[PDB]
């Protein structure tokens, strides 16, 4: 009710998904390791952890900062729920730590089940049974495959809109789906998310190329400042933009922020996300 | 005696390109000449023979009834799985047979065997053969099992015979790992190629590079052969017009003589035969 | 008058991202489908055309063989190098001559006629005309070249194009330095850039942002493009129940009525069009 | 026969890739500037070069004595080889001179190509050849490109234990390998030699990102007493750690010293280094 009805895995896949023949997507290292950083995101969006509240953090970068479980009940989110398993069962380790653990980036036997399998296919049964996707299937001369085409063409188009608000609009205006209402708890916060998400994921680029390029190129641009911005904390809600697009950013976010009060420690995780986000060229 | 592929193998094979890919979209005529080429190679392998008899003779080939001679396995399943079926029943026609393998006739009480993953099963014969290989492609939603082509000559091989048959002016067909001399009906079966591949509409696949006047003539050479070899006994007389294959009924007479006391058998492939040309 | 990037290029840009140009998605499909532009240029430029025997018209176009008409190097070194290997080779068919150049066939005394160096060769083109520069990223243990994009106004211009002819209500192309309003076949070499890219899947890259009923519209208008382009001769005559690019068909009609004599040309063109339609496979 | 599989220079370049695939650092001028510093460790643990026995040199730093040649035959390692191949025919220089001269941070007329250049790359060869990361093209959008995933994980497994083991357990206990077998000589100098060459460089810290913080600091602290008690000489295997953290040093440095006798000279050149790690800003 204040959970939006997709995970920011979710909406990073079908930022990545084609309309006609979808399996033939552009499938990479990238995208992969994104949905992990929205995983560990999406899980302190909903208050199941906290970075760790000890001041000696404050001498280490973000992405290196310990975490810990507030919470462990089930969210029913498979993915989202098994990353809590893991966690739950294990001393607090950093951000990039668990990102990287459960892309199994990292190289010790110790935590060789802390990979997640299957995600890809988990993510889009998700996407099927929330009516997003359909299921049919193309028979192709040896085999037939599962097909997933887009069920319900105003779901991704509404991600879409809200991407294009944050950056094309001089003037961010959010719309609120059934999918994300207004009464979204962060709602700019994980539109922030999203498209952060979406550009590390690499796939960001793809929801502005049918604009004119002064305009695609001051997105990409308005993107990389909001990545700035977020990506450390607090958060720098104080740099207006040269940019001209969503001059209204830093008041939403303030407002936001203010009327969802005493979740800094949570607020914090996810700028440690988005510095994780940055530093995606190195793979 | 026994080849290496079935020709229900040699006939998907017909249907690929040479690397990765395919040629014709799997439609079910290609499915159900499949099944004509079960009964084929039932019958190459003596295990079937066209019931005995004489009032066979009021009927049509296709319409003419098949008891089992030999219900031993055969190695290949979606033979054996067949000849299971058989042996467990009332003799039934050609035509019947390949019906109710194809699923294209109806029959309640016939609990339903229709030959289920045909087209998966023969890709695992032609992996286990060599044939084909197991590529592993990652798609956006899920990852799939691919199988581009291993050895490519096995498909030279065949597209030569094929041509063999009817491109060149004299037969000479060429053997190998897979196909080789000692092969029992070496040149029925090579028409049965010719005749199977054609109902499932993958014969003009191999004649793609060819001379536009050789491309005709293959094309009603095969026509030619194929009416020729869908009557019983097999016309061994009426030579040809065009000038391919003017070597074929002396050769296969000479295949038949050598190969005494099958006639029981040769038979069924005929009506088989018809039903390819009827399809 | 022959516009200034290839038809190859063209097709590579549709599939090239803003940043990082580098990590844009390669695969089979763009790779097979630059082939087959080869091919359309090289009729588009007289150099080849369909080897003129009635006995042809009994098969597929894709099926029917072609000729090397004029043999003179043509300046791009990969329509050159595939005119070399046709002009000392006897008539081979359409789909036959992608499939060499692609690597796709198992043939003894052809395996050098597959064309290498592809999208190196491309970059160099793209570069040596202004539309990519070339500057050094360094990573850890090495450095790589990269060509980010000098000039963003040739992919801007090429997705206009496909935009006048998948969303517009009535076609207006537009010109610049690089497609003057002076060309020949203008119209046929944006139908041809439309139905490589989606040939290549990379159509829909540039739809993306539209709403999505007009994206939808965009693709099933480039699908009847396609199969009316892919027999020859063409037809002209069946109008269309999206309302978009209505006259489409009087343009092309008239691109044909001036410029006549290269009926044997056209032909090509649908031919390798038809193997754009057959891609899946 | 009792030097090991890796130079500290490859091991040095080593701390600074992720696990698999990847990278934890942006190449640089101070991971540059180090590797030379390993050049001469190792050409001093290899009995290629010791101090020049002179008197005045207790009257200069460390890093201002002169080193002399005494030996110049073929390492197998490229690296060493060359430079040793400019040792050889040269006048005796302060080891700060030759960390100078190879990294090109000095210029001299006399001696203008002195400069060790394609490090990187023929550092990579080396770790390939030895089996330690392989070799995987990529295909880019626009070319190929030779990428070097690691091959076998557990070589840099062995490392990060070594350090670790210094760096942030109580007690030290060295766990040796098939890359680094129990019986190579000097094994825990060569590991401090790492750890001063590993922290000159900036990679250091890369081994240590995943601990908990207290540990992260007292690792960098106990690296540099390390560091400061190893760049003088003879070494102060006197001084205690109040740290707590690897108590056993001294005692077992002293019994590997002890265990091998008459390389002081040697030994001194490398105090010389350590002093060269401590004063990179």
């Amino acid at each position: 009710i204040n959970i939006p009805t997709l995970t920011l895995m979710e909406e990073v896949l079908l930022m990545g998904l084609r309309d006609r023949e979808g399996y033939l997507s552009f499938w990479n290292d990238s995208i992969s390791y994104a949905l992990r950083g929205c995983i560990i995101i999406e899980l302190a969006l909903r208050g199941k952890i906290r970075i760790l509240d000890d001041s000696a953090r404050k001498r280490f970068d973000l992405s290196e900062r310990l975490i810990e479980v507030i919470d462990s009940s089930k969210t029913g989110e498979v993915l989202l729920d098994e990353t809590l398993q893991l966690m739950k069962n294990d001393e607090p380790l950093s951000i990039s730590n668990w990102i990287d653990l459960l892309s199994g980036e990292t190289w010790n036997l110790l935590k060789i089940n802390y990979q997640l399998k299957q995600v890809r296919e988990r993510l889009a049964k998700g996407l099927v049974d929330k009516g997003v996707l359909r299921t049919e299937m193309k028979n192709f001369f040896l085999f037939d495959m599962a097909t997933h085409p887009i069920a319900d063409a105003s779901c991704k188009e509404a991600i879409k809109r809200r991407v294009l608000s944050v950056l094309v609009s001089r003037n961010m205006e959010l719309s609120y789906n059934e999918y994300f209402p207004e009464t979204t708890s962060f709602k700019i916060i994980r539109t922030l998310a999203l498209i952060c998400g979406s550009y590390g994921a690499n796939v960001l680029e793809n929801v502005l190329t049918t604009l004119e390029y002064e305009k695609r190129d001051k997105a990409i641009s308005r993107a990389e400042e909001i990545m700035a911005q977020f990506s450390q904390y607090p958060f720098d809600l104080e740099k207006e933009t040269e940019l001209g697009v969503s001059v209204n950013l830093n008041k939403e976010v303030k407002e936001e922020i203010e009327n969802n009060p005493g979740h800094d420690l949570q607020l914090e995780v996810i700028a440690g996300v988005f510095e994780v986000f940055s530093r995606m060229d190195m793979l």
